[PDB]
Parts: C-alpha cells; sequence; structure tokens
C-alpha cells in the first residue's frame, strides 16, 4: 500500500512483506500485519523494529499524553531504568504508550524488569504490535 | 571453574556469570548453568551461543555418530534446507546430535521449519542447554 511502512513499523521485513500485499481495506490490513509480525519475519526482524524508537522519556507523539503530565522526577527515574532494561534485556523497554503517563510507564517498567528475557520478547512484540495497529488506524483514517 | 565456558556455550554472557561461580558439583553447576541459561542471558547472548556452533552437515564431535552413518544425499539436503532455515529465522537450526543421523536431523529440521520464529528461538536454547549438559559431565567427568 506504500513501503513507508518502515515508519509503521522499524522492521525491514515486515514492510517490506507488506508493500507487496494485494491491496485490502483498512481492517484486513490489520489482520495481514498481525499474522506477518507473529508467524513470518523473525525475531532479528523484531530486535529491528524495537530499536526504531525512542525511549519512553525522550522524544525523536504517542507519548503526547506523557509529555502534558511528565514531571521531572518520572523523567529521572524514566532515564535510569532504561538503561538498566537495556543492559538486562538487550533492547530497549517497548510499550504503546497513549493515555499512559510516564509514572504509569515507569511502574510497568519495574514491573517487566524481572521477566525472564525470553518472555520480555513476546510483551514487546506485542506492544510494538499494538502502536504499528494505532498507526496504520493514522493512516487508513486518512 | 573456568573461564573456558565460551567453550561450553557460546555466549559470552552465560561463560562470564559462570566464571564467577562459587565451585560446585558436578550436579549444582548444572542446576545454575540452566537458570542462568534460561533466566539470565538475554535472547542476544542466546543468539551468540548459537552461531558459534557449525551446521548440521558440517564440522568444526557430537556429530561423529551422524557422520560414521552419513550419506551424500542427506548431507546434500541438509546444506540447502540450513540455508532455507537461516534466511527464515535468522540463526542457524540448533539441535543436540549425538546418537542421531544426519537423515533424522535433516527431519527434524523439515519439521521445525513450520514454526513460528519465536518458538524456533525456544526450542534452539533448549537444543542448546542440552548440548551445554552433554559437555559440562565431559569436563567433571574427567
Ligand atoms: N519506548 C517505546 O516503546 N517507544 C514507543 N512506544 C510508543 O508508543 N511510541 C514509541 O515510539
Ligand atoms: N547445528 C548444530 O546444532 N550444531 C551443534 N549441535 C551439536 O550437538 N554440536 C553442535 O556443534
Amino acid at each position: 500500500g506504500e513501503d513507508e511502512w518502515k515508519v509503521c513499523c522499524g522492521s525491514s521485513e515486515f514492510a517490506k512483506q507488506m508493500s507487496t500485499s494485494g491491496p485490502l481495506t483498512s481492517q484486513e490490513a490489520i489482520y495481514t500485519a498481525r499474522d506477518i509480525w507473529f508467524n513470518q519475519v523473525n525475531v532479528t526482524d523484531w530486535l529491528e523494529a524495537f530499536s526504531a524508537h525512542p525511549q519512553i522519556g525522550n522524544t525523536p507523539s504517542e507519548q503526547s499524553t506523557a509529555f502534558a503530565t511528565t514531571s521531572a522526577s518520572a523523567l529521572q527515574e524514566l532515564a535510569e531504568w532504561n538503561v538498566l532494561y537495556k543492559k538486562k534485556f538487550g533492547f530497549i523497554f517497548i510499550i504503546c504508550a497513549s493515555g499512559r503517563t510516564h509514572a504509569e510507564m515507569l511502574h510497568a517498567l519495574k514491573e517487566r524488569y524481572e521477566n525472564r528475557p525470553i518472555v520480555e520478547l513476546e510483551i514487546a512484540a506485542m506492544e510494538q504490535m499494538k502502536i504499528t495497529e494505532l498507526r496504520m488506524a493514522k493512516l487508513f483514517s486518512d
């Protein structure tokens, strides 16, 4: 539909496989995206896509709500735990931000820090997919 | 016990964390290895460790049985499907070889080819751990 998918998912492979898809509605596009993401792209592609995002607490818009409500204290712990999380899991903390505060997200990060690396990899994959779905609606609603 | 663990697991992190472990029996060492492998090292470390191995059908000893029973035909499909598997999953096909034939392993590879990349990542992690356990016994039995 438009290889501007590298923006709608930092995964080159996902963008590629989507670029060559027989155009469909805004609904079928969602379903075809999830199947490719969850069953076709490999772990390496998931990692590329995660890296494309700014950490939670930095800027590069899903974070508008969090910034319209942030605090130096939240931005502080955040900048610190992001470092801790990257060291432990190998990729940055991924979460679909939106109506979320930096405080709630800092808490979700601390919480998730205690997961096994393999499980954090599944949760991030899911959070990434939600972000992608969110951005696809923005392309089809327009 | 001896940072020669990079040989007993291509993971630098796993080797590191093990190098600084209060010496224990051949049994406690196994259990401490599994916990570190499954709950401490990240996906990136799993990937480093997989890469350290020769593909099934190539040489760099767990493969002695398979070579004492191989065939040009098995070595052929193998060399081909290994390429296909790497393309799809992002890492080579990992399996504890031993009393296994290239034929049985070629079949396990074709079978596993139909798994979701995330699941192949778990199976490889487990196969890798079995290989590691196998090699640790060889260090403590000596
Ligand atoms: N850190 C992190 O997950 N950032 C991503 N999440 C989101 O909603 N937008 C992003 O860029
Ligand atoms: N391909 C692959 O898993 N090779 C590994 N397995 C094993 O038993 N020894 C290896 O080096």
